[PDB]
């Protein structure tokens, strides 16, 4: 059924400009949400990249503390992820309950 | 617009340094903008694409990540296109302004 995948998908697109109030706050919910996800990637990317090339200039309490302090930011990245897995399906609920209102007064 | 445009540029042909540099500004961005806006119109077919192909098979969380890109993607169209519009616009006026001042003057 690509069909009518593509045929709601449409009929959605066409509606962005005027979504319900709960979706559009879902949306920016999730953007905001994002943020903090792509920020905290960016953060352990440095953390990572500037551990690997400065790995032999390090104690065993030296090395203790970049991993210890890189579980937190792998942990609390995580705690985004996992936010925004759940905040997306509720968000799905409310796209499904749009598009089969909207093809109904498109019908 | 462009016909006027057109034998403006012909005017400056040769010496192109000489043409004011608010116009030859907004000439690139018309430029650049076109390219943002050609590639946003393709970026979108692919994610369509790759919406419409794998859907059946995807969860509500990750149906609304797809969605997500596609709907922001949609909306830079609609506002690239809205710029484009309103930069032709206004380098259309500024053109006219200056054929004003060379070819049409009151004297
Ligand atoms: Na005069």
């Amino acid at each position: 059924g690509a069909m009518a995948t593509a045929m709601y998908l449409e009929h959605y697109l066409d509606s962005i400009e005027n979504l319900p109030s709960e979706l559009q706050r879902n949306f920016q919910l999730m953007r905001e949400l994002d943020q903090r996800t792509e920020d905290k990637k960016a953060e352990i990317d440095i953390l990572a990249a500037e551990y690997i090339s400065t790995v032999k200039t390090l104690s065993p309490d030296q090395r203790v503390e970049r991993l210890q302090k890189i579980q937190n930011a792998y942990s609390k990245c995580k705690e985004y992820s996992d936010d925004k897995v759940q905040l997306a399906m509720q968000t799905y609920e409310m796209v499904d309950k749009h598009i089969r209102r909207l093809d109904a007064d498109l019908a």
